[PDB]
């Protein structure tokens, strides 16, 4: 109700859908309903497809530089808009302004400019086989590809979903977080206005599993859409660790994919640790995320905040010590907003519920440990195995550490800064490898092995 | 009946299952029981999987080249009992030994021979991220993958799935087909021969799908077309009636990749239907076993049950049959599965016999008009494995081929596939360095490593 | 007279060579001196080396994408001033503005934008030596290259080989051809406009070989890329080619900036056949050329680019007509009316060719065809790769076999089939561009002005055989 | 004397030189001449590309796993004749048996085996231009390429430049050092041995530059492969230890011989005492003796020429007030006498306008430079016309990776020395892996471009 009606965006413009059906996103800050969402019915995704199936002729049949121009003129126009879709986020992700006016849209924008710039150096092998025949392979866009949004980071993940796909020459259908979905409709807008051909970025906004279902089960969409261990060693800078492991677990409210929410400490080092954390969790700045100077926001909705006091209250029961935080933050403006103070167990134990399963909210659990080879088989243990972290002095030690953990992104010393060919929200490596940008290319075409045959061709028959 | 019962192959041996349960491989050429196979138990997988894993960590622990150096050393064994394993997968399969004797084998070793040199070249990435700052990748082995065999190319997929699953470091349980189960046991043996460590590469047979759903479900273990064949009016008609003619009945037409779908100009269509009627008159089906055979019973009797069915099928919806269509049962040959090579004709696009696959030896010919339309109905289809085209025109032959929607495409030629694709038949003769690098990947994953050697920032 | 004189380019700004040499550019289209330019001494180039060494260290600090946006504003402006720059080449060198409006500037761009784009994606290699050990790789820019201009497309030679030693981090220094100096400093102009730092590309103009000399010998230059790729590139028509497609191609292949391309097609086979029917096809389009001032955006056929290169091909058809080679057309200078003030020769054709023939065996670079007939394939094959070239070759058939065959039993880097001229990105030479790079042709070249260092790490213990 | 006149091996064959010269090669360890040798002529090297450009195109002609199992097959002959190559390049370069036993034949193999993996997998690209045209690439070899030998690893740098060259296709024409030319031929041998066509690998023996001069000149040689003062800087934070056995193994290796030597020592002014302490002790325990003997780590230099050219430099240090710590004279008791060798020599106080710390030596002659500030080091190191490799001893290892990034050199070290990258022709120790971008990639240099591209629409005239 702050914002007129969100429409479906179909053919480089907004359509009216044909469910007669909306539902509301709230601003988590406050409980405002921002705007009223329309429902994308089955109809209305066939009418996406056929945009999309069409747009994808134009974008395909045109150069590869001439894809690339358009894309860089989208990069321009985001930089530009930057504190415009940041404002935007923040009110419908509680994010503070601080983390998306130097995060989303700004990654998202880089990655962007990345993958343009990788547009003309997409090409096929030839392949001798004799002297009378060879083969050569051709890279063809997919067509149609569908892209599922995240409600932590909307835009960014819009941005990094839709960058390939666009790049490789396929038209994109995306739905966004039902929790999220308005920065998603800025970008198609952005994108039209940077030149790229109606349907090509369509956007379906949607409730539940059902949208979501009728892009997987459409023939013609080619393609769609953690409890990560950080291991203090006892030779780390305890300071260094602290402030690794707050940052792990408090940023954008505790609401990140690879957050490291099992703190291994040596038994020798935990008195002195706890009392470190205490400290930098006492001065977080819990506050409105349109102020400037906070830094940390209310949760994303209050669904998913009632989820968190469940999991805290979970912790209580199953006598894990409450070091800090452990309440819905009430007192002034907060009582209307979903605000989850930064909470912080410690003593916990494996088969804790808080331990074995993602919270997704500001909720540390701090585990005690006696050996380095303990730790590392129980940071192993579990059935996730997105990231890792150890922290230490000693670097021989971290590289034999990092060689027996189970886990695709590993941090030493550092922690957030995610490859930059994961769609995953969040902190993101200014730099990429190559064959990544390329690989991650290469996923979105398939390849034509054509052989030619020059010379006789022989029969058994 | 003729080889004793086999038995599982884990950890470098076999050993007795504990279903307390067989089936039989039956020879498609005379009905006679080759041998009883036993039935893999769910406690079977579990042994197979502890096995796997500890071997896994054995082979991983090596150098690339140390793998290397073994894989090539199956490789030499491979090459020396081509003629036996060979002789073998016939009795198994039905296929020619013609057939066998120069492919099967042959290309298997091919391409374990192939990622056996290239694997040792995989290396990561650095890249900088600041002056204090800085992250490398690796490729790891998955760990212990799953492999499922093909019954129309039992050793040869067997080969095509291990290759690169254990140049990368990675073990493999693997389970034939319960059509075709007698030669992949005979690769266990010929690994654990070349030095390969004990559980890296097991053999698990089984009867239905209650093996491969135990591996599917196994929280350790880690991971057909109707292809149009367009002759335009300018081809060849020899050489379009030989292409045509190899697209259908090699293997007994039992390939995935066949040209099932045969396009006709109008004015060309008696004359074709002459030239492949020629050719398929001095097919010489017999004994496969027989070197001068080369055309052999279907797989297995259910199988040839299912081929006489769409048959029948064809005739029900008034295709003309131009020759074949029947079980060939003259002399011993009524013992066998054998089923007539078949060619139907006057085929529209709505038939049973043109929209669904076969895998048995049963050619449709369409009439076309004119080019685009060929084209378009040659696309118009779920499927999309593979396409060719005959002409002698230089542009025609590119233009039509890029119009083409399947991912293996052939000019002037059938049959040689891919060298990165699991598919059985004949091989391309020549790897494409991405290709050949990128399937080695999909039996790895990235592990990312980033170090901060500055201070590290905080917002709180 | 026409501009004021031309001074070097150092440090984002003109200054004065140290000499007081001068030479002069003319205007071959009517012999009017277009500026007087001056020599630089070998002081000038150590001023340009060290302004060079400076400004790379400022160039090279900043990220491959800082450097690629300030390089893709050379882009933008290049394209800005395309037909300004397009009649400053035609001035200089003399070819219609109708390709150097459409041509030159417009791929010299083209190629700037790929370079910008894809160099952002190099990255290096990451190799376990075992637990406790790895080595790890990067490339660095080299430092401070140089370059050598052509004559014949002189803005769009700078541009390729200024691209990707700029994208790769290093400085240039860049000497274009005496004979045509004026758009290399305004490329450089440009590039200083677009925020390339002052020293990144410093423009030295000199007579001689001495400049280039000098440039050599200098310590600090880490490499020279002189080009400033002899052929006598065969295209070999067969009996079933389309004749009219052939005889296109072959009047492309020979007449294009009046015959002053390094890739030309200058010995034609024809099948004995088909010889007759084939030379009328090539007359009547040579007929039709409209050779003329090259300010006229109408003409497709300019002056030589200058009195000189006229006179030595002339030469060459002088040595034609001495040999009886049966002369089909052209075969003189053009005088009348205003084009007697021009460096022009008319479209020459010559039949009746035997391979023994002066005008066969050597490099003309000017606007002469030679046609040699043939009687079967294998023959043409063998007597097109018989020459000391290997630089291009063409082939027009109809037959798909055919095509492809005759292609790789050519030796020649740069092969056509039914078409010619539009050469690979990867090659310094000027003309027409193909509209594709191959990803491994791009870094390939990215890779040659750079250089691999190689960290080998040792965690573990050291071990000693003492 | 010791063996009979050694020929030149051109198309599968030895064969006469037709110079109607020939030149001696020397066992340093006693004197003793191996064999006359025979010095190639201007029309021998013509004999030789005739040959290979010939040999070339049977080779090229094969499908490439055919090439890669003759290259294999070389590999397992040279795991077969490790020994005996050992002895041989022991006899010919003075080198210690311990490491040419297992070094110099060990990791010339292993680059073979690497190679011969890699040539099925060269390939080339297909690029689209528009719906009408498209290019596609082929990846040819050269034709005939020319390699130019070392004295040092003579066995070794033979395989190091024969094994892409070969892979990619190509015949090469290899000229060892006059110094060390025995080797090269039985590796000529067992190149034939293994299945390679007659011209594919021919060598050719002469002295001076006149080979060398000829195959550069040659008009059919597309390529001529050809074969400093790298500083070893040792931060206060250092494990001294470390220190001390890096800095003795950097320069007393294959008796200080090495082309990566970090024979340029920078220690700071606090740990000068206890690291020459370290150094001293270390030297004083090298086992100098009879090559032959298993138990010698340290031999004689490679000739009498190059040992005095070494007791000259050394001159040069004492005429200079360089400090004497050990060594410093040819090593004459007994046996020693009749041979080349030099004492693991140490000069210290050493300063950098001294000829012993700005020219290259090649011989055991550690010179150590005291500093007092960890940029003046790094601006001293780099401050050499060279910049072949530089090496880092510290604990702290972001302090290493701030001070690789400042030193110039393209081969460094953090904490280890002498494994050089595996892609430079440099004899010695060398990384056990190479990167695929660079295998390849150094396939790559060996194969050129041919670009095809392929018009199925109307062709456009301006005409
Ligand atoms: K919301
Ligand atoms: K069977
Ligand atoms: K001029
Ligand atoms: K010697």
């Amino acid at each position: 109700a702050r914002f007129e009606e969100q429409k479906l965006y179909i053919g480089g413009r907004y359509v009216e859908a044909s469910s007669g059906a909306t539902f509301e996103t709230i601003n988590p800050a406050n409980g405002e309903v921002l705007a009223k969402v329309q429902r994308a019915s089955r109809e209305d995704v066939e009418r996406a497809v056929q945009s999309a199936v069409e747009g994808q002729k134009v974008w395909a049949a045109m150069t590869a530089m001439q894809r690339s121009r358009i894309l860089r003129r989208a990069v321009d126009i985001l930089r530009e808009r930057n504190d415009e879709l940041a404002a935007l986020e923040t009110l419908d992700t509680g994010k503070p302004l601080a983390e998306t006016r130097s995060v989303d849209i700004v990654t998202g924008a880089d990655v962007l400019e990345y993958y343009a710039g990788l547009v003309p150096a997409i090409s096929g092998e030839q392949i001798p086989l004799r002297e009378t025949s060879f083969v050569y392979t051709r890279r063809e866009p997919l067509g149609v590809v569908a892209g599922i949004g995240a409600w932590n980071y909307p835009v960014q993940i819009a941005l990094w979903k839709s960058a390939p796909a666009l790049a490789a020459g396929n038209a994109m259908i995306f739905k966004p977080s039902e929790v999220t979905p308005l920065t998603a409709l800025k970008l198609a807008e952005i994108y039209t206005e940077a030149g790229v051909p109606d349907g090509v970025f369509n956007v379906l906004t949607g409730s539940g599993r059902e949208v979501g279902q009728w892009l997987t089960e459409h023939p013609l969409i080619e393609k769609i859409s953690g409890k990560s261990p950080l291991i203090i060693f006892p030779d780390a800078d305890l300071d260094r660790a602290a402030d690794i492991a707050v940052m792990a677990n408090f940023f954008s409210s505790g609401q990140v994919c690879t957050n490291g929410t099992r703190v291994f400490i040596h038994r020798s080092q935990q008195a002195r640790f706890e009392a470190k954390v205490l400290e930098r969790v006492q001065r977080i700045r819990l506050g409105d995320p349109q102020d400037e100077n906070t830094n940390f926001g209310p949760l994303v909705s209050f669904p998913h905040m009632e989820s968190v006091l469940g999991y805290i209250e979970s912790g209580k029961a199953q006598k894990a010590r409450l070091l800090c935080g452990g309440e819905r933050v009430t007192d002034g403006a907060f009582g209307k907003g979903a605000y989850v103070a930064p909470t912080v167990f410690t003593d916990c134990r494996d088969d804790m519920t808080i331990v074995r399963e993602e919270i997704f909210g500001p909720v540390m659990s701090i585990l005690v440990y006696d050996d380095e080879d303990e730790a590392i088989r129980r940071a192993n243990d579990t059935e996730y195995g997105l990231a890792a972290g150890v922290v230490t002095q000693d670097l021989a030690r971290a590289h034999r550490a990092i060689h027996r953990l189970e886990a695709g992104i590993c941090w030493i010393n550092t922690w957030g800064e995610s490859p930059a060919e994961m769609p995953v929200g969040g902190y993101k490596q200014s730099g990429v490898g190559r064959e990544n940008g390329l690989t991650t290319l290469a996923h979105y075409t398939r390849i034509k092995s054509v052989q030619v045959e020059l010379g006789d061709y022989a029969s058994v028959f």
